[PDB]
């Protein structure tokens, strides 16, 4: 039907109110749907954001679940699937969005919600939940890139689009060169794997891998999948085998693991990206960087470094002995066939 | 005369005593120009050599001036002229040697002298006094890679030498390949300009230029050379332009100089040569290794890092500055001229 197709109208212009009209329809939302700002103006804006628009989305008030959680998240926040917090956060959303029964409450859910979470958050949200649902099968997502192409693009870009779209009438627009070699000079001699570490494609692939494989969420929730041990193994593993390749390929040896955590990180990294969303730039870290124990009370992060050295010391212990130790306190013996997975 | 052709015999087989016979000659030695060791079996030796030599050169016994100071350096030891100590040593016997009036008493001097002092400081003593004696004009010094091929060379063939020389009969000698692309392996980009910084060419060229333009000798007109200071700044000069050059063909930035003394040395070096003359090895320099305060007693140098510093602050202020001061507190001035040298 129509709804699938007008939930892919929430993919478009991720920070434009959903008010304002996506491709070649616009949506006719509740006034209790109006965000708090913009509710106290809402008969002056459905109005003058209804031209241009051939379709009408009619939308129906539904009850919709307590949202408190899903919007704990700033708007201008960044979100990352890393950090402990916002793993809550999102699986609780996804939780929303995949508790709704019927393809036309999730459009009314989704309608609602789109503009009071974080836009980053929402549309990994919103992908999970269509991704595993019976109803939304075989829908062909957006491209992420066409949606936050400040992940995949030198910062410098952003003003000459905004300069080209507002000087030049459509039609006799020239296509925006995306830099290329621009994280590092010829001084960094990493800067040769340009074409494989800041490549849109593999970017892509890794972001897509971690959608339909998600370590968090509930077993039944799609995260039991089979070998998705394994398959987080042997991808990784395959990631590093080309990484290699191309080193050679570029007069370098094969890449050095992080022996250990206390000696400092040669290799820096300014990355060039500015969140549009966060409307702040990812901050760069500088040669001879040392790991430092964590405090982000905001983020619920308190570790010490010696935790991950302790798990390491665990793990390799239990490699070497054979075997690991469940909850229970029973013995799960690493066999040839289910010991990597 | 013969004389000139018969000094040449003396750069032959340097640590073979010189009652052995070099080349198609041999020495007729007085008993007290025989060495204490070999002395007290006179009789025994000048007998076993003397034959299958078409010419027995004679050499009349002479006073000699004292030879202590000359025979401070240990036989086994090395010479580098670098050494506050050295300079002394080596600028009193280019004196004795320099002091002898008549070709004859030079071959005598030196035929006396050769078996008792350091042949490294010989060969230097003897080709300095050579080049600037009135009587030994135009002549055709040995190249001191034939000399002291330990310099120049692998320690790894010697070995290899001394097996085909024992083992094989002359005329069926296969030519020993010396090792080039050997100080360090390709983990090491520095190893790229081994056929620069290791090739026999520019070594020797860079020691023949300070045999030349010394830069204290004794008797200053022989270290008076024309704009030799000039030179010193311009052919070093050259050395590293023409370094940076071949640096940018093996894909390789410009040298980075010695910004301050207190920081590491990144790029250790292990040179592989054994000096047969010292019979021990040269030692190498570690990665990282940092300089520290000299106090080599026996070498005489007590010098500190500081002291350094001191000299290249003064250096850099005279150079703003414009002028330079004298001994006596007077002002000479860097002009466009006579600045540079
Ligand atoms: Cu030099």
């Amino acid at each position: 039907m129509n709804y699938k197709k007008n939930l892919l109208l929430l993919y478009d212009r991720p920070r434009e109110p959903i008010f304002m009209g996506k491709g070649k329809s616009v949506f006719d939302v509740p006034d209790n749907y109006l965000t708090d700002r913009y509710r106290p103006i809402g008969p002056e804006i459905q109005n003058r954001f209804g031209e241009l628009a051939e379709e009408r989305i009619p939308v129906r008030s539904i009850a919709l679940p307590d949202l408190r959680i899903p919007m704990s998240l700033g708007r201008q926040e960044q979100f990352s699937l890393f950090i402990p917090r916002h793993r809550k956060i999102a699986a609780r959303l996804i939780d929303i969005f995949m508790g709704m029964r019927n393809i036309e409450e999730l459009q009314s859910c989704a309608v609602f919600a789109r503009d009071r979470i974080n836009p980053y958050l929402f549309n990994y949200a919103l992908s999970v939940a269509l991704l595993h649902r019976r109803d939304t099968k075989n829908l062909d997502l957006p491209s992420v890139v066409e949606v936050f192409p400040d992940k995949y693009v030198d910062s410098r870009v952003f003003e000459q689009i905004r300069e080209e779209a507002t000087v030049v009438p459509e039609g006799m627009r020239m296509p925006i060169v995306i830099p290329k070699d621009f994280t590092a000079s010829d001084l960094d001699e990493e800067h040769r794997l340009w074409y494989f570490r800041e490549d849109i494609g593999v970017n892509l692939h890794h972001w897509h891998w971690h959608l339909v494989y998600p370590f968090e969420a509930s077993n039944r929730a799609i995260v039991d999948k089979d070998r998705r041990g394994e398959l987080f193994y042997y991808m990784h593993s395959q990631l590093i085998a080309r990484y290699n390749f191309e080193r050679f390929c570029n007069r370098l040896q094969r890449v050095k693991r992080l022996n250990n955590l206390r000696e400092p990180i040669a290799e820096g990294y300014f990355p060039k990206l500015d969140s549009l969303v966060a409307s702040r730039t990812w901050p760069g870290r500088v040669d001879n960087a040392v790991i430092k124990d964590l405090n982000r009370e905001l983020d619920q992060i308190k570790q010490d470094v010696s935790d991950l050295e302790r798990w390491i010391d665990r793990i390799y212990e239990a490699v070497h002995q054979g075997y690991v130790v469940d909850e229970s306190g029973n013995r799960i013996f690493l066999d040839e066939e289910k010991g990597i997975d």
